[PDB]
């Protein structure tokens, strides 16, 4: 079945575990400390030197996105057809470019840079303000009219936006929405009210 | 038909280029200048505010890595099943990541922190060689028995590589073969000996 191998944190196996629980589907999760990290055996054996790790069934997998897409292709929540597969992923890859710019901050430079990445930050999120505004008025998902891993990985970097900068979706009425409505998904729901997602950190560093 | 639009440089451009290359595929380049992007009017049409922007008859995209997974889906180069396609994923978000590494060396501190990129790149450097070691001995592609989209992001990862850094690629026999034999593919040979490929920069501010 399912096992992700990852440090007690969120971080990049937040979109991914929202994903499977809200599919109703079952999976192990392997929680790997800083000290077995550190021994240095396991992360030798990952093919980047990093995690999450993802297991399905002998199926090893390494890449964050790549566990999404994957679950995407298989579970079918990846668009309808190849048109809808591409907006798909134009919308997951501007996410990982905002993630990629989050994550900097808070590992890289969290008090020296977060003045300038919150005045920055309307701009970076008025692209999927604009996406949903021409998705059925943004009634819908972020492509389609089918839930999709995009929409898992961007409503994880719009809660995590709310923690770090709270009522930057106050802009963005659409968004605002859209984050209540797929919150209020009945697995997903139970899933981020359950002390398996609460009582672990956004972060490593205890930064958010 | 095809359509891509950027600046005169290859950039994010390069694979998805050799790509429609080699599979004899034709496409119509819309080259865009520093002053005319400083205008502002294309720009803010752009959902990310960036190039490249891509166009396939009526659909438009934008972000290098969907329009390297659309003409994938679409040319049949994205693996013979899902397993395979989960692996060209996981390459290429391996690619993506060092390709990001790449262009913050380029284009963020080249002088100060060229030494220590070299030092660290054939660490970055030995999962792709491993990749091959897995796959028929590294004797056909990085995925599978068939050509895949990650093979051309990969092969120009390492053409820039070998560039920046002559003789990272000797220490690897795989990776090694691996870059003349798809580099002697007779359509790509052909359009990397070219002048539309010769004649361009690398990056866009004459480093590399
Ligand atoms: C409370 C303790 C928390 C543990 C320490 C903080 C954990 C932070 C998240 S893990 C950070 C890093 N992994 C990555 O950056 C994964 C990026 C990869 N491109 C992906 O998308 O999957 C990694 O493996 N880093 C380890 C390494 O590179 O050595
Ligand atoms: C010799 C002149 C060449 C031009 C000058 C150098 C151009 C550098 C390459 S273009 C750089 C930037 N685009 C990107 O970074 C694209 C990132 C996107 N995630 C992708 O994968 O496609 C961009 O649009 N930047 C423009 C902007 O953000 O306004």
């Amino acid at each position: 079945p399912y096992t992700v191998v990852y440090f007690p944190v969120r971080g990049r196996c937040a979109a991914l575990r929202m994903l499977l629980a809200d599919q109703g589907q079952s999976w192990k999760e392997e929680v790997v400390t800083v000290e077995t990290w550190q021994e240095g055996s396991l992360k030798a054996s990952c093919l980047y030197g990093q995690l999450p790790k993802f297991q399905d069934g002998d199926l090893t997998l390494y890449q964050s996105n790549t566990i999404l897409r994957h679950l995407g292709r298989t579970l079918g929540l990846y668009g309808k057809d190849q048109q809808e597969a591409a907006l798909v992923d134009m919308v997951n890859d501007g996410v990982e470019d905002l993630r990629c710019k989050y994550i900097s901050l808070i590992y890289t430079n969290y008090e020296a840079g977060k003045d300038d990445y919150v005045k920055a930050l309307p701009g970076q999120l008025k692209p999927f303000e604009t996406l949903l505004s021409q998705n059925q008025g943004g009634k819908t998902f972020i492509v389609g009219d089918q839930i999709s891993f995009a929409d898992y990985n961007l409503l994880d970097l719009l809660l995590i936006h709310e923690v770090l900068a709270p009522g930057c979706l106050d802009a963005f009425p659409l968004l605002s929405a859209y984050v209540g409505r797929l919150s209020a998904r009945p697995k997903l729901k139970a899933f981020l009210a359950s002390p398996e997602y609460v009582n672990l950190p956004i972060n490593g560093n205890g930064k958010q």
